[PDB]
């Protein structure tokens, strides 16, 4: 029969940048 | 046979800061 | 016997937005 799952894939990538801060 | 691909990786990590907030 | 192992899973989705930013100047 067929062998086990491999095993988990690698991280996804960084998310993307935050939002600007608030004005000074 | 080969098994079947394990499952997707975990979230990757947050992304960078966003920048500075605009002139006050 | 069974067979080998299947390869690795596809890669994660894209972690969240950063933090915002500090105030401005």
């Amino acid at each position: 029969p067929p062998g086990p799952p491999g095993p988990p894939g690698p991280p996804g990538p960084p998310g993307p940048p935050g939002p600007p801060g608030p004005p000074g």
